């Protein structure tokens, strides 16, 4: 049903968002203290970008599949809600990357 599809897509996006927040918390807590050379910063930035781009692939897949299922009344309200949730997740993922680059450039 459109109700189950909506609820499940939102639940999956919430899980991806929490995984991104937990990853960010783990960066600040578990990362080791070494000489922050230009090379160290570039190596860490490319890995963080790769990790966050893979989180974005998961969010994109959940959103595209939810929209596709809702396409095949209140169904339009659900599509708007899932798309708004996908956009906000994308902005949050972008804000994590920006804070991480600022954190490495300290």
């Amino acid at each position: 049903s459109y109700q189950d599809v909506c609820r499940k897509a939102k639940e999956k996006l919430d899980k991806i968002e929490m995984d991104a927040k937990n990853y960010e918390t783990n960066l600040k807590e578990q990362a080791n203290n070494a000489d922050k050379t230009e090379e160290y910063r570039k190596k860490k930035k490319i890995a963080i970008e790769a990790f966050l781009k893979k989180i974005e692939e998961a969010a994109d897949k959940v959103a595209r599949e939810a929209k596709q299922r809702l396409d095949e009344e209140e169904l339009e309200k659900c599509k708007e809600e899932v798309e708004k949730r996908a956009r906000e997740l994308r902005r949050r993922i972008r804000e994590i990357l920006e804070r991480a680059k600022k954190w490495l450039d300290q």
